[PDB]
């Protein structure tokens, strides 16, 4: 139908097709910074006090064109701060603050997002002056930070290093192509994975309630389990609702059809504004942002306990907003002039939303806020807890947290590991290391699936998971089915543990091994046995300075997330999974950052490498296993094979001869890279005459970039 | 509503959104052979002989799934390779065999394509023995040529060096939505710019007539006019027509129904085909791709004149293929029994598609075909320089072809350049030149603003145009309106040419040099005089070898689709565009092989030089002209500034201080960078405090780009 430079392409001719894109995102072509900059190296030099001091300046000096609620921005910028933090969900870790996110779309044009991208406009001055030394992403949610202690709030801390980019984070959101929309409930109230919002444009939850009924006691329902879906306990969600609140209002003050379009629907001359106003001035005063007209505190730019204070201290009635919204003002005409106008007018009534009164109304809640009534401290402390973790929660590694504000205190959601404390295995140990556990009795496919199973637990979104802690023999990982618990991996964690403490014991000065290297190693070690029974000598490079984590260290419910309910790389499919198997190969690729190469070489390489689940021989198109051949080419190219779906209809091909004999078994995972033209393409490369020595190259970079995904602490 | 890996996005949300990806086409992450992968290099070791030999060893050897008619693919082949060649197109340049396109979809699964699939899938063998040093992209083509070679038509020659791409380059094909759909002409039949075709999914017209309309008259004005816009006048179509059709048979044995799904719609177990039919054994005999059933000549897979002797021999009357489709055959029972059947059947009657008839229906075509029946000679001599054309249209300079069988001619659609005469001026004469150039009195904007006009000419789809050939002073370029003929074109030219000869005929020596290369030398020197008002001493890199064409080198018709009717870089815009101005520039700079950052600092760097058409003040956001700043960038972002569309309705904007005086006017194409989320992004990175060194560097690099897109002469 239309231009590619308007947005045609082979998805309408084909709309449900493979989207290979995924494994393209954000390209170095993009990128305008060139291929030598590193954003961590920038940042670590950046003064902190001076930026600091230039942002409250920003802050307390008010503009033209979006007028300052009580000559303050702070409140403006705690709630930009919390909505860009605030679309991160447990699922996929996708969303969260971290790349900056809100300043595209379709986040910069959310309906919950509405009057920030005036907020982010106002920060401009800032990243004006410090440029490369300070990512969007950073200011976002420091100027968060600064504004809480601007108020007087003292912030836990702060992690520098968040990387901009350059082009929008594909992420499902949904299946609404109705903003607010809401398709996304089946059974009793059972929210559709992955998603962590209850409407379509919405960080958690209606601000009016579920569907738009002010019933604290229901919402409080969609509040515990968005939040939830968010990493947030009881106790954080509190802390971070009456935390918010306490600074600044709604705004609500005209009709919301006399607010225009969105920032990406809006004129040119608008300059990347959106739902500019004609009602009255259409800012400050008469500001319309979500139809709400709500004042929580009578110090909206001061960190007290007067939240509190209100929500128990009036009893509340359903009422209206100028635009039509359901709100809660104070009963019997109470309170009336005691909470402060914006812009010097009158003193108005105490009002609340439906979901502040469900902090008071939910059992749960009440025990939790009523408790920071009478010991209000509580309430610094654990909305310091709960800050800190919001806008921090998918910066993955604590090596990643840059600057003079990164407090030293670990904390159990941040996944830690011990520091080194011994020297590293050198050259000469890894050499060691790699003929004893080439002497152990684990096959290759044992070793390639451990070391698999450990380090593809990483996902690039919130940067959780990996190889790094040695997680694979604590739970869950141990235990997950994917990983085989009833399978050999007790067996493989027995004999790297002897070896460790083979190791360990004779080991020369202060030299001393991690478990969690060897299983990583036991994979190198096996990737090149495998390179020579194939006739090629290169070694696999590794990267020490993995350390054990203990039990106590890994929280099992927060690992639970990190779960695949598919691995194509391991030809697993468990029961679930919202797209058929191919495309869950992709999210898969996607999670571990890979190419389209890289995804094609470790498929190939690892299923004649043995790495299946259950050591099926699905897509094992080789007649040597324990052999690095790229056999798996060769043969999905082979046109002497005829496939069928299979007559017992499991998901699984046969490959017959000319005979009429089976001679393979296929995926739908295996059986892609022969179908999709663009993985064919990349078959065609690998499948050559001239191309084994270029498959276990690329294959060696690919398993290597795996087993480094983690690795923040070295790099 | 859909998810990534399914294609879901931002263009669901907002359809018409201007989309950036076309200037990240073919990512390096997504090309498995490497940074440091050279292709010229690899082919440069070919055996051609033994390549021929293999691909000679593929025609004659049939196979199972697809049996060859008369035992020998050659036809089959032709019409790939013919099929490849000809989705080119000469107002966009796009298309082409020179990507190997018809591997990826769209292009392998057009219903013209049909059975092409089948036709590639032969070659493997082939592209499996030689692997990266060959690619699909010239295996396609040149296997057409040994078909007609090893069927008895000495063909003129061929060039290596067409790049396999690994993602399909998206190309505007139409407006339909269905499969042959046609909404495409207007008025009598005025056909849609920029297409070359009648219908989506047909490479030039339908074999049926004009929408199915069998008549021979109407269809060679359709012939015509899609050859026309594929760069073929009367004789090269005719010879072309009439040399494809000498070779081969349709295929309509029975009903298009029994014809499954196209390849990208098709079941995984297929392997990549497509069209599987349920008609008989659905392959061979039984064969059906078009749904006509004509085989034209009575020696299908030999080279001879029988094409024309049959055409003329008889007398045509219109008939039904065993499909339903009109085509020719000879009246009153004539010459029954004198066609082979491609797999031992009984003799067939003559038949012709209405097309066919064209040749002998139309004044023109018939004065042309009607010679070559008793001059085949001239036949043989028109259809090797067409189909070498063809074949090599958007192969652009010559310096592009490689191996051992490119033919020493120069031919004037090869738009031709002089070879180096002379010794190439060095590092002392390139900085005399320079000191010059600037003791001209020419200004900054004319050096800049000339040497753009050169160098911009270029379009990387088919390689044409571009600084080399100095046809800047040339017809039909130095008439161009955006080249702002009536303005100081002529001055430039005129004080360069003085240069040149006071250079040349100054001091004996060996060196000389051109005017080519002066213009670019020029605009070179104005950059590093701009760039020194604004306290940098930089040297602007430059590089020789251009050479002057002469008027009797430059085809005036063939130019004139390389014209701009709009151009963002110099804020010109034409009428008849088929996009808003910010679209257009989206695809100029796709054109150009620009990336979005580099397109950025390009604009706002051509912007303050005073590149624009006509000097107009739109986006000239500086108060010192002729100076290299990044005043654009900051000034986009300065809040200060309110834009509102002009009065005037003259696609301008005026952007208003803080006191309601204009300060600025910019055009669509100024604001789309301060409006644009992404482009943001960009003058964010440009306008910031830190930038100016970064943005000249840049600018530069873009610069001494868009000077070399060019010189396949030196690379
Ligand atoms: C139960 C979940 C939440 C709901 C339903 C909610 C809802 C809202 C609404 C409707 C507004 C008014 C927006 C406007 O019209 O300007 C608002 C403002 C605000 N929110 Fe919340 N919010 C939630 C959680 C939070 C959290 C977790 C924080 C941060 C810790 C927060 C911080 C703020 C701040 C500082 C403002 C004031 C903005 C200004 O003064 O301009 N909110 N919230
Ligand atoms: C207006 C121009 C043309 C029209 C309308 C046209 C139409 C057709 C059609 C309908 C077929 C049969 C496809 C099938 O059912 O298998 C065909 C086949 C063929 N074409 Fe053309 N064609 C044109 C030009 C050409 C050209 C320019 C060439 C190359 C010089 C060419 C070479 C061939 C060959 C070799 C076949 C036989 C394929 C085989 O044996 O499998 N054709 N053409």
């Amino acid at each position: 139908m239309k231009y590619p430079v308007e947005g045609g392409g082979n998805q309408d001719w084909w709309p449900n097709r493979l989207n290979l894109k995924v494994l393209h995102q954000n390209p170095a072509v993009a990128d305008p910074m060139g291929a030598a900059f590193d954003y961590a190296a920038e940042v670590a030099t950046i003064d902190v006090d001076a930026l600091t001091r230039d942002i409250e300046e920003v802050m307390t000096t008010s503009q033209p064109w979006w007028p300052a609620d009580y000559g303050h921005y702070g409140p403006l910028f705690i709630r930009m701060a919390w909505h860009a933090a605030g679309t991160y969900r447990i699922h996929d870790g996708r969303g969260g603050a971290g790349g900056g996110m809100q300043r595209f779309a379709p986040l910069n044009s959310w309906p919950d997002n509405a009057s920030l991208d005036k907020a982010r406009r106002l920060l401009w001055p800032v990243k004006k002056k410090y440029g490369k030394k300070l990512s969007w992403a950073d200011l976002i949610v420091f100027a968060g930070n600064c504004a809480l202690e601007s108020m007087g709030f003292k912030t836990f801390g702060f992690g520098f290093g968040r990387v901009d980019q350059w082009e929008p984070d594909e992420v499902y959101w949904g299946k609404e192509a109705t903003w607010l929309g809401d398709e996304r409930y089946s059974g009793k109230r059972d929210l559709e994975n992955p998603l962590a919002a209850v409407q379509m444009g919405l960080i958690y939850v209606n601000p009016e309630g579920p569907n738009g009924n002010p019933d604290p006691m229901a919402a409080a329902v969609d509040i515990r389990e968005t939040f939830r879906r968010m990493a947030m306990n009881d106790v954080e969600t509190a802390a971070l609702i009456v935390g918010g609140h306490t600074f600044g209002k709604t705004h609500g003050a005209g009709p919301a059809d006399l607010v225009g379009p969105e920032p990406e629907a809006a004129p040119l001359e608008q300059m990347g504004l959106g739902w500019k106003s004609s009602y009255g001035t259409g800012t400050g005063k008469d500001a319309i942002t979500t139809g709400i007209e709500v004042v929580w505190t009578n110090t909206p730019t001061k960190w007290d306990n007067s939240f509190l204070e209100i929500l128990y201290g009036y009893e509340w009635e359903l009422t209206k907003s100028p635009a039509g919204a359901w709100q809660y003002t104070a009963k019997d005409g109470a309170g009336a002039g005691t909470i402060p106008d914006p812009f010097g007018g009158p003193g108005r009534s105490p009002t609340m939303l439906a979901t502040d009164l469900s902090l008071r109304v939910d059992p749960i809640y009440e025990r939790i806020t009523r408790r920071w009534l009478e010991h209000p401290e509580e309430l610094a402390d654990e909305f310091a807890k709960a800050w800190y973790k919001l806008i921090h929660r998918d910066m993955g590694p604590v090596a990643r947290y840059l600057g003079p504000l990164v407090p030293k205190q670990t904390l159990l959601w941040q996944d830690p590991v011990p520091a080194v404390s011994h020297d590293l295995v050198g050259e000469a140990e890894i050499a060691s290391l790699k003929s004893q556990i080439r002497a152990s009795g684990l096959t290759v496919s044992q070793l390639v699936s451990t070391a698999w199973a450990a380090a593809s637990s990483f996902r690039g979104s919130d940067k959780r998971g990996g190889a790094n802690g040695g997680r694979i023999r604590l739970q869950p990982q141990v235990g997950w089915e994917v990983n085989d618990p009833d399978g050999d991996l007790r067996k493989v964690i027995r004999t790297l543990e002897e070896i460790q403490e083979s190791f360990n014991s004779a080991a020369p000065g202060n030299i001393k091994v991690s478990f969690a290297d060897l299983v990583v190693l036991g994979g190198c070690a096996a990737i090149e046995k495998a390179a020579k029974a194939a006739g090629h000598n290169i070694t696999v490079p590794f990267t020490p300075g993995r350390t054990d984590a203990s039990q106590e260290q890994t929280d099992v419910e927060s690992f639970a997330v990190l779960e695949p309910k598919a691995d194509g790389f391991r030809n697993y499919l468990g029961k679930g999974n919202p797209l058929p198997a191919e495309y869950m190969l992709l999210d898969k690729a996607n999670l571990l950052t890979l190419s389209a190469p890289e995804m094609t070489v470790l498929v190939g390489g690892l299923r004649v490498l043995g790495a299946n689940y259950k050591r099926l021989p699905l897509g094992v198109f080789t007649e040597a296993s324990e052999s690095l051949t790229n056999d798996f080419f060769v043969n999905l190219l082979d046109m002497g094979i005829t496939w069928e779906p299979s007559p017992a209809d499991d998901g699984t091909y046969q490959g017959k001869d000319g005979s009429g004999k089976v001679k393979w078994t296929g995926s739908r995972v295996d059986l892609v890279f022969g179908s999709n033209s663009e993985l064919r393409a990349l078959v065609e490369v690998y499948g050559a005459d001239d191309a084994q020595p270029k498959f276990v190259q690329d294959f060696v970079a690919a398993w290597d970039k795996v087993m480094n995904l983690d690795r923040f602490d070295v790099r």
